[PDB]
């Protein structure tokens, strides 16, 4: 029961999203 956000370089955009493990 833990969720986080994460951020990372694809094609030069910063994407991020939170997910659950």
């Amino acid at each position: 029961g833990f969720c986080w956000y994460v951020c990372a370089r694809r094609n030069g955009a910063r994407v991020c999203y939170r997910r659950c493990n």
